[PDB]
């Protein structure tokens, strides 16, 4: 019978955890991604209802 | 008849969810630049109407 290495099974387990994190990480990216867009289309919409008024 | 491993089922798994996210990083990173080209063409017709 073989005989295990808790090393191993302990990395392989870390392994793991890190695809999963990393995943999670695309996640928080593409959040960020999504919010600076709506701050910039906000302040677009500032900017032209700026030029209208001045207009 | 074959042993079926646990954890190459779950490795092959996030690596297709890693590849589905890839997708909606792309999409995003459209979408600001899309916002981004939009806020300049705003502030280059302000500066226009200002000259």
């Amino acid at each position: 019978q073989p005989q295990p290495d808790p090393v191993q099974e302990q990395l392989k387990q870390l392994a793991v955890e890190k695809a999963q994190l990393e995943n999670e990480e695309l996640r928080s990216k593409i959040r960020l991604n999504d919010a600076q867009a709506q701050k910039a289309m906000a302040e677009r919409d500032n900017k032209n209802l700026d030029y209208l008024e001045q207009e």
